[PDB]
């Protein structure tokens, strides 16, 4: 079945949009996750849903630790949702996304890379639209440069706090079916 | 106890209809929603609820498959919801529409024919008077055509996100009971 | 530990209201409810809440029905809270309002009354106001033709679908402890 | 694990600021709550969530029942919140707010005292700012007199009908972690 893995640097929100949206967690309940220390392998098996695994992360997974066999991992991966807030400094972020989705790319070119620009409740609608076309052309830039035009980003705006995590969620698992 | 089909093309919303009326699903999580490959009958059995079963069917149903008596299945039936997508083109809704409805009646004429105009979230609310009067009038001038016109539509302007769909049902409901 | 009575006309929302203060429902779910055919007694046992009883009546119950004896129900009872369908003609509701009170106050005068005019999300404030003024002076007068001045009756403006009901409910559970 | 305390008079929100929170209860649903009579201790233990315990206690506990070692309670106490009911004269509060945390100081002055001026809901913006500023100034200066001006406080404006009591209270825990 479908795997969909959710990465991004700690306090991105990624255990929180997995809550919120498969596990009826109220969004105000997220601010009292814990920091996430070991991959949770979460099998959305209902009946009635599409039936597909999302491995949630620890915030930036040390690609150096031999404990974890990232290409064996990626090679069985449908999609790679990466997590970044939008209410931060993001520049750490575009680091470790492209060093995530070059690996990625490099042992499984089918992946498909979806950016959430996630947290977007606590900005304006122009901001979201500059950061979000920041965020785009800083990451395409940082591909070009590696010889990684091909490898293609597709971008959402995301919050906890609305449709728009559950609508973005919906597009990235509707792409694998 | 009284029986109500939900019918219409796939992608209509009969499941989240079902899901959100009757099984406590927030719409959002609808997304998430499988299409549906088997009739599933739904008894709301609850000692506190008007006890009927709901058959949730599997969009556009094919009359030619010979594992379905739809005859039999009709003359056991009160009511018949037909769901169309009003944000997408209703061509073809309208041609299924008229097919499924002009069978049903012809083996139980004593049954309620209820149209839910649907997903009306997405449009305005001048555009939603103007498509249903364009299916209403589209409709009745197709019975008319077949010499139907003492068979009866009744349309509801329905939504998964607000109250429209429970009334829509409820009314429904009532007229069985 | 205290009772306090539902009554009210079939319809009025009596079963509505114990289920959206009490039982967690949502209010668009109360359109499906059956009508009630027997007493409901609903132990409020929950060791977090103030503990009491309330007993859900069928509408309009029959003071003549051998079966029942209301005088020992009253001798038992703290509050009878008596539901009026505000969006409805309620000249009937104002009739068995009567009865209903001065047979209980007739055998037990330290009762509290406490009369819901309910449905109010249908009305404008200000016809919610006007609405009370007549049911409050028409009740008062009533009261006051059997010379029952000394029958006190305390007015909510109430609704399910916002906190109004969940207020007046309070209020009247505080009077009780 | 961290204990926190909810400390303050009958009345002022305790109990609810822990259902609404901690266990899913609707703010509508929290008029029902029985007064607290005895501590209860509520273990946070959710293998998803931060783990620590609050201890809900009964409204102005009697410093002087030599049932209660406070002291020992203190000591193993790493923040106490004070629940101030901002819709209520505060006088009372903000003696007994002195009261307590003077002593919780005294024993583990490297406890956190946060104070929630609470049920905020039922006041003007610019009357929170008022309340808040007035509270801080008086609680200040009651410190000052007796020589803790070390002892510092911290003020969150809170409600649990909106965000704010779980921002309070997330900000409360993080501070412990
Ligand atoms: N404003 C806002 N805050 C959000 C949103 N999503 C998550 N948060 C908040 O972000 C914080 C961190 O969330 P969490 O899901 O634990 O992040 P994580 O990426 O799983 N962290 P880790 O990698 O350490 O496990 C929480 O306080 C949470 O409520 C959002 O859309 N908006
Ligand atoms: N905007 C909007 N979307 C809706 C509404 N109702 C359902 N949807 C969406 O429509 C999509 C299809 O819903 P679903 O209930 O599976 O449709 P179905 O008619 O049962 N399909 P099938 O016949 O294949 O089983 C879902 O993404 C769902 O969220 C609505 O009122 N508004
Ligand atoms: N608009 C609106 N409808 C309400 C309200 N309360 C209940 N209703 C509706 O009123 C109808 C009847 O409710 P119900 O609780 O069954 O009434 P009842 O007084 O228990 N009837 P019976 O005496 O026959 O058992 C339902 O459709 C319900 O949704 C309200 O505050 N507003
Ligand atoms: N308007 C409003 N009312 C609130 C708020 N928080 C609690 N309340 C109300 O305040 C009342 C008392 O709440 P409760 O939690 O029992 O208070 P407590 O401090 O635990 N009392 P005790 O010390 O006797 O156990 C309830 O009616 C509750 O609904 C709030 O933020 N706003
Ligand atoms: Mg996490
Ligand atoms: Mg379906
Ligand atoms: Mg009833
Ligand atoms: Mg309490």
């Amino acid at each position: 079945k479908p795997r969909i893995l959710l990465m991004g640097l700690r306090r991105s929100g990624k255990s929180s949009i997995q809550k919120v949206v498969f596990h009826k967690m109220s969004p105000n309940e997220t601010l009292f996750l814990e920091s996430t220390n070991k991959i949770y392998k979460d099998d959305i098996s209902n009946s009635s849903f599409v039936n597909f695994q999302i491995w949630d992360f620890p915030g930036q997974m040390d690609f150096f630790d031999p404990t974890f066999d990232y290409e064996m991992i990626f090679r069985g991966t449908g999609a790679l949702i990466y997590v970044i807030d939008a209410q931060d400094d993001y520049m750490e972020a575009l680091t470790r996304l492209h060093i995530t989705v070059s690996k990625a790319y490099k042992v499984n070119p089918d992946m498909n890379f979806e950016v959430f620009i996630h947290k977007v409740d606590g900005l304006s609608d122009d901001h979201k639209i500059e950061t979000q076309r920041d965020i785009h052309q800083r990451a395409n830039d940082d591909l070009a440069d590696a010889g990684l035009e091909k490898l293609h980003l597709s971008f959402y705006l995301t919050s906890i706090y609305d449709h728009s995590i559950f609508e973005a969620f919906s597009k990235v698992v509707q792409k694998l079916i």
